[PDB]
């Protein structure tokens, strides 16, 4: 095929966002599991948002009615894909909420996590994301909102991320992140496992999940 050209856009993390991704990164925490009702936290109230949003004006449902979220362990990729049907990200959205915009949080987190908190308390600080990489390597953003075209967002963490028009499966609205997970992390692409901590954190979210195993 001739040469094709693509347009990539790297940004630096915050400074502080950047300090507490090496220390989720570089340092053990037991309690990984939490991981998981982060995202789906993160899901369910996307979900919300495209819900509530479509009792005002119903056409922000032709991108799709179905309100739900997907669990997708791949074992020959070493990935855990959770796809939601949410309201999803603009490019600017993306951009502003997954890195450089300073979040109200993150300083009295890391204080916490270092004074001996357990990890599970991320959330409440509203960093939750960023437990992916308590599990993950790499974490790949897909999202696509009814204001814009679909991108994806990508980070190993080095104090970097890149945001692209995203050239794979376009969806029709919502957000996918995908977990390229460490070696020591296979446990979370076991469909037992998965089930044991959806039943034990995710239960009252408000969607249905949908775990896909492959046979
Ligand atoms: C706003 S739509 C949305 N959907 C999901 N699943 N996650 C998120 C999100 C919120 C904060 C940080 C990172 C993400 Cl990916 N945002």
């Amino acid at each position: 095929q001739p040469m094709e050209e693509e347009e990539v856009e790297t940004f630096a993390f915050q400074a502080e966002i950047a300090q507490l991704m090496s220390l989720i990164i570089n340092t053990f925490y037991s309690n990984k599991e939490i991981f998981l009702r982060e995202l789906i936290s993160n899901s369910s109230d996307a979900l919300d948002k495209i819900r509530y949003e479509s009792l005002t004006d119903p056409s922000k449902l032709d991108s799709g009615k179905e309100l739900h979220i997907n669990l997708i362990p791949n074992k020959q990729d070493r990935t855990l894909t959770i796809v939601d049907t949410g309201i999803g990200m603009t490019k600017a959205d993306l951009i502003n909420n997954l890195g450089t915009i300073a979040k109200s949080g993150t300083k009295a987190f890391m204080e916490a996590l270092q004074a001996g908190a357990d990890i599970s308390m991320i959330g409440q600080f509203g960093v939750g994301f960023y437990s992916a990489y308590l599990v993950a390597e790499k974490v790949t953003v897909i999202t696509k909102h009814n204001d814009d075209e679909q991108y994806a967002w990508e980070s190993s963490a080095g104090g970097s991320f890149t945001v692209r028009t995203d050239t794979g499966e376009p969806m029709g609205r919502g957000t996918k992140v995908i977990l390229h997970l460490k070696e020591d992390q296979t446990e979370y692409l076991e469909e037992r496992r998965i089930k044991e901590i959806v039943k034990k954190h995710s239960q009252f979210i408000g969607y249905p999940i949908t775990l896909f195993v492959e046979k």
